[PDB]
């Protein structure tokens, strides 16, 4: 049983449809996974209600939800958190039950300085350090603040996934009809995607 979760208080950075389709990647491999929304909006809940995601959703209507999750979901091989748009005791308590905190980040001007509350968390963490990555969300070949970005990752001590999830409509389609990428045709987004889940499955070793 392995506790994953998407954790960054600035809303927008992609959690929910990184989550939905990673989850939705690695039950395709067999691991019988379990998405907890710890949003108040529920947005991956309703959209769960749409259609038949690939996965089994819970919906974390507090802290206390989210603190069991080591005993509620045992019987699951992942647990992956959908983190809430705000910096709330749940934002820090999805680290504590973690295995791995994956903060997903979008390339903007002024907007990273949303994202490193988290890795501030992450230190919280004395023989308990909970592993971390960087995930790169909405991605568009603007080549210029990719860069300004990629490099104020390092200046946190925190690797950053080797690929990332570029900007497709897709992904934004994949929503609106209940689904994931993964049911349409868009074989673009579903490569990165799977890339990205096996680098994730690469980590516990
Ligand atoms: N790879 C991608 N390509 C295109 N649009 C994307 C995208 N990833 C996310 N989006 C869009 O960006 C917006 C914010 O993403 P998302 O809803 O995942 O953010 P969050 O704000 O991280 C979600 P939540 O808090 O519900 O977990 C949405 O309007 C979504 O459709």
């Amino acid at each position: 049983m392995k506790v994953i979760s998407f954790l960054n208080p600035k809303g927008g950075s992609g959690k929910t449809t990184a989550v939905i389709n990673i989850a939705t990647a690695l039950s395709r491999s067999g691991y019988n996974i379990a998405v907890v929304d710890t949003d108040p909006q529920m947005s991956l809940t309703n959209w769960s209600k749409a259609g038949k995601a690939a996965f089994d959703v819970f919906t974390a209507a507090s802290e206390k939800d989210v603190y069991g999750i080591r005993k509620d979901l045992a019987d699951y091989d992942f647990a992956i958190v959908d983190g809430a748009g705000s910096l709330s005791v749940i934002t820090s308590a999805a680290v504590m039950v973690s295995d791995l905190v994956i903060i997903p980040v979008t390339p903007s001007p002024l907007d990273f300085s949303a994202a490193g509350s988290v890795v501030t968390v992450l230190e919280a963490q004395a023989s308990r350090k909970v592993e971390a990555r960087f995930l790169i969300t909405r991605k568009i070949e603007m080549a210029t603040m990719l860069n300004v970005l990629k490099e104020s990752i390092k200046d946190t001590g925190v690797k950053a996934f080797r690929t990332a999830i570029t900007q497709r409509q897709v992904y934004v389609k994949s929503i609106l009809d209940g689904d994931s990428v993964f049911e349409s045709s868009d074989g673009a987004a579903k490569g990165e995607i799977e890339i990205l889940t096996k680098e994730i499955v690469r980590i516990f070793e």
